[PDB]
């Protein structure tokens, strides 16, 4: 019936002395993402896609720059409050390193639990940047997301 | 229930001596976006998402940067023509979402006005239109303030 | 009804010595993409189809070991796995970002290839072309990016 689509984008720098947390998963690595929160680039992109589908603005407006899962849960709350139900989420992480493949199902599990969705409605994809640009040089990590909701 | 989705992308350089026009809003700034038309990166991205959802090709095709009739073209006029062609193809627009990526200036004070322009041009209520603002966290040409990028998504139904 | 959306991204470097193949179409150029055929557009569309189906990604379905298959063979196999998970493809839209060469003359051919491979009416497949306005590695002609979106229904 009243379907809406949303899209999200995020990028953070990789810096020494920070933990690397993506999709709620702490991944062993010598650098981590820099941000005012835990800098979970994946969760932020999904969050923006959800706000965007519900026409509620953006993550910058809702949570002025701690735990990104808490923010994702709050986002899901605001989406429900606006009268929408989430139908599915898809996403991509662009990181030259480290290897993300072993952690993906954990990420999906986290996101599914945070959005109160079954696993089959949550997806997370991994890509390198084929050594191009700042992502290619491992200076940051990007995430992209898409969300479908219904009123 | 014949739904279709589309996506769009655009980027333009930020240069001295040009109006900064994003989402139809003239924003006070010392630089502006360089292009053949008014170079409204956000409206272009949305226009491409709508043409894309309707499988009508793209804005480069409909409103060519090689055709002199679009020199300094009002991108809201282009967006309204896109919406007309989308309607004529048989599609109704259900919603639009978008992102602008810029180091500067601060876009937040202008976002609501952008949403209102897009809503007006697409004949949608405000609650079916969204615009989001992002920095690029200081990375790359966007982080260096060399250009501004926009992304869009649209849902339509035949 | 049970609609789902998916999105996809891909980028390959652009250097002398390889054919330029985008959307199944070989395009005369002084350079080409590095990868198989390195078909950036087919890869992104393949990723958006798997993501709409919540089946992971092209890296997981089609790794470097398992044959030699070109990117259209992968798109078709992608499409068959999507169907067995219960989903029908409703449409695909995409954008190729390349500073050069001119892609517009080749779009009809890419759409035809994609629609054939996905068994879709032509009017549910779209491909768009963008430059990067001379910004970044894309704008210096050091690589080509593709973006895709797909809608499916169970
Ligand atoms: O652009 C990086 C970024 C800023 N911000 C504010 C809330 S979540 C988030 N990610
Ligand atoms: O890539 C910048 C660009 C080209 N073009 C043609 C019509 S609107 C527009 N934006
Ligand atoms: O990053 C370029 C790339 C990697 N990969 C794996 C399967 S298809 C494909 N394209
Ligand atoms: N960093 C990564 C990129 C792509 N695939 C992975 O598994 N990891
Ligand atoms: N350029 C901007 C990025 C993020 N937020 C803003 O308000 N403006
Ligand atoms: N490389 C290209 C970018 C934009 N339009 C084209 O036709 N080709
Ligand atoms: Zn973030
Ligand atoms: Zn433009
Ligand atoms: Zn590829």
């Amino acid at each position: 019936m009243d379907f809406r689509i949303g899209q999200g984008y995020d990028v953070h720098q990789l810096v020494p002395g920070r933990p690397l947390i993506i999709g709620g998963v702490t991944i062993p690595y010598e650098r981590g993402l820099l941000g005012h929160s835990d800098a979970d680039v994946l969760l932020h992109a999904i969050t923006d896609a959800l706000f965007g589908a519900a026409a509620l603005g953006d993550i910058g407006r809702h949570f002025s720059d701690a735990d990104s899962r808490a923010l994702l849960r709050e986002c899901a709350s605001r989406v429900a409050q606006a009268g929408f139900a989430i139908r599915n989420v898809d996403s991509t992480i662009i990181a030259q390193a480290p290897k993300l493949a072993p952690h993906i199902d954990a990420m999906r599990a986290n996101i599914a639990a945070d959005l109160d969705l079954p696993l089959d409605r949550v997806n997370v994809k991994a890509k390198t940047n084929e050594k191009l640009g700042y992502l290619g040089r491992g200076e940051g990590i990007e995430a992209q997301a898409a969300a479908l909701v219904v009123r």
